[PDB]
């Protein structure tokens, strides 16, 4: 069934083929300019070696786990230590990306690694607290603790493309190395295709006069789809590069038991259905750590969805607005608009059809969607 | 998996949304102009009532079958009658479409119905000859002949969307009438989408100065993909309207046992593989009536593929060049170019990959393909 997905790059080689064949070798006129990392030689940036400076805090979580598992201090004190460790995870890399500053894309990938490491840390803390509360009911404890293997399990969880820590993981085989290279080659060519389609389509169409949109929109609703359809293909190729290619490569090199991350997000009859569908690991993180602890007792789901999307709004604002240090709160409000939207398109999809719900999903994803974040990300 | 197919009409509503919302009601400024049939009222054209004048020749085939099955004359004489009946099937509707002439699109659908009725007739003759040769080995014969039910079986085969006659057919249920209407509604909106995408994309891009292509092509290879990508979407929507919608509707109203016509043509690693794949009934007709009678004895496949594509070239030329009565032989030579092409891309696909074979298939289908027939069909 893969040829109709395959046709979407045939028509991108085919339309403006001429501006594809004017390059010398591997986009010789557009190299290290789009999806760019300047000075590929040496490749030593003081935030790139500070991308491994956030790895001393998983070691700090292992030291406070060693304090509570060798009975150095009580459980509440360690919980406070986890709270301060994951708030230093907020406060320290924003100080890294403001003071002794660097490029915007390096700041964006540092904030994305900060967000992913924060989820991985909070999931490690919640799973360690759950297995400590399970193990303290009886006097079984844990003989043969194997702190090298626990260190390797925590570090292997930190490089893993999932956000749910277990000490025992499903594994696979790493004998297919030509496949790994083929996926990497597919990723690099798409990256070059990403830079080509950003420089040829979005960059001449954003670089003009623009105005902030209002409640009334007369003769201005044609721009929010015409400047969003190449952004729709940019987000589709971003999804294919991250969730189908890079996460599958990082699953394969670490020998992961499930390449399960992307799951059926194109047949979304509504958003809300879409946000529970579009990636497995962060949706498993919300249904394991925030929504379902709210749904254990005394909070219903009709504020749990708002507080889960509030912390997702906080993560998107920390990912986008902080490396540009402008504090727009446009991705915050643009995804806070989605939270009444999930409820709306559910009232619209009731007494209706799934097909026209998918039509209005792709319209919602066109205008008030995730390519809007890339549009505001290429508007600074 | 249907949402990624569904996105291709979201991006067509989205790009030039403005020229979609300037119409009054059901394309009020472009109605009965593209995919047009003038004078919808009365709807009585002298070739439209001559579209049922080709139905007296299935009755003629039943009369000559009644002559041979009631032993009025020997088998060879009836075979000659079948030969003249299906050559009057060639010679009479071209006289209908030249003398007392009509519109070009009515001539194109009359020639398409002529081609389909010719295949259905030759398949009926070959299957009747095969069951007559099977029944004449012993003295079983056929008690309870049921000539009303044989008449209904032949007529039901003539309205059926398959080209292989059997007296016993698999059936289904016709209780889902809201589904039938939904598919018909999907077909009509796509037809309107077809007329919209033909008038907005192909018609301003063909109506200019054009030149015949040669062996050397310098600074002219960008036109044969840029004027072919909207033609690629026109042929994709033509395939979806005919083989997925209209043939499934005609399967459902006649209660057919298999909606099997389209089969996996998008993952074509080569042409030749593609021509055996793109539709079930005409490919079953070639492998049941022309190729495999050649492969019974004394002819190898290395002229059988050329003679099968020669008669397919004759059918495409009779479909396209005869209603425009210009005798270009450009669709003839453009599909005679494909016959060395199937062999070529098979030598190219050997010692190679299936993925880059699919890449070069979609390049071949872009330039020297079936949208070229629609490009020359909208160039007169
Ligand atoms: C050192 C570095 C190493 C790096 C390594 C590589 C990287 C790591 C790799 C990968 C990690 C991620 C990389 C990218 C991260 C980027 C940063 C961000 O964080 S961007 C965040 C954007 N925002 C969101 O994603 C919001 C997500 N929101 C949601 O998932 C949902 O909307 C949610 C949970 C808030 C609401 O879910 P509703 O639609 O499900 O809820 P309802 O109405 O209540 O229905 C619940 C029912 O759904 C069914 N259901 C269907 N599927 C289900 C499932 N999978 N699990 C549970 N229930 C499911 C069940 O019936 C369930 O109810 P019953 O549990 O039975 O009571
Ligand atoms: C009153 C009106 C009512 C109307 C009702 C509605 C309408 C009716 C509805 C629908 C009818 C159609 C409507 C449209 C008609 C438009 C007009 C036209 O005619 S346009 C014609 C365009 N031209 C073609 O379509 C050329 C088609 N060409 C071919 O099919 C092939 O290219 C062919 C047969 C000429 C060559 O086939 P290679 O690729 O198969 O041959 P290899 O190299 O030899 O391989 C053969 C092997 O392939 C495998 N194979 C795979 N699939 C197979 C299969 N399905 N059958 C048999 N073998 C198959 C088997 O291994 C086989 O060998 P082993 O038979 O085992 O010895």
């Amino acid at each position: 069934h893969a040829g109709l997905f395959n046709l979407c790059v045939v028509v991108l080689i085919a339309v403006n083929s001429r501006l594809i064949i004017e390059n010398l070798m591997k986009y010789g006129w557009l190299i290290r300019t789009d999806f760019w990392f300047s000075s590929r030689s040496l490749r030593d940036w003081p935030l790139f070696m500070c991308c491994i400076s956030l790895s001393i805090f998983p070691l700090a979580a292992f030291t406070v786990e060693k304090l509570v598992l060798q009975k150095y201090i009580s459980e509440p004190v360690v919980i406070f230590l986890h709270i301060i460790i994951t708030m230093t995870e907020v406060l320290y890399p924003v100080y890294v990306t403001l003071r002794c500053d660097s490029a915007f894309l390096s700041g964006v990938t540092l904030m994305l690694l900060t967000c992913i490491v924060w989820l991985k840390l909070v999931s490690y803390a919640h799973t360690s607290y759950d297995i400590r509360s399970l193990a303290n009911a009886a006097d079984k404890a844990n003989p043969e603790v194997s702190y090298y293997v626990s260190l390797k399990s925590l570090a292997y969880f930190m490089v893993a493309p999932t956000l749910c820590y277990q000490p025992s993981y499903p594994r696979s085989a790493c004998i297919r190395k030509g496949w790994v290279a083929r996926q990497f080659a597919k990723l690099v060519i798409f990256t070059g295709f990403m830079g080509f389609i950003i420089e040829q389509y979005i960059n001449p169409i954003v670089r003009n006069s623009k105005h902030p949109l209002k409640g009334d929109l007369l003769y201005a609703i044609e721009r929010v789809l015409k400047l969003s359809v190449p952004n729709l293909y940019v987000w589709l190729c971003m999804f294919y590069c991250f969730f189908h290619l890079w996460l599958n490569i990082l699953a394969e090199l670490l020998c992961f038991g499930d390449r399960e991350f992307y799951k059926d997000w194109w047949n979304a009859k509504s958003v809300g259905d879409y946000w529970r569908m579009w990636n497995m690991p962060v949706h498993k993180w919300m249904v394991r750590h925030i929504y379902f602890p709210c749904l254990r007792s005394k909070i219903p789901k009709t504020l749990a969805i708002i507080i889960a999307f509030l912390v997702s709004a906080v993560f998107h604002e920390l990912c986008i607005a902080v490396p540009c240090r402008l504090f727009k709160l446009w991705a915050f409000l643009g995804i806070m608009f989605q939270v009444p939207l999930v409820f709306i398109t559910n009232y619209l999809q009731e007494r209706f059809g799934s097909t026209v719900g998918n039509m209005i999903f792709w319209f919602i994803f066109c205008i008030f969607g995730q390519p809007m974040c890339v549009l505001l990300y290429y508007h600074d």
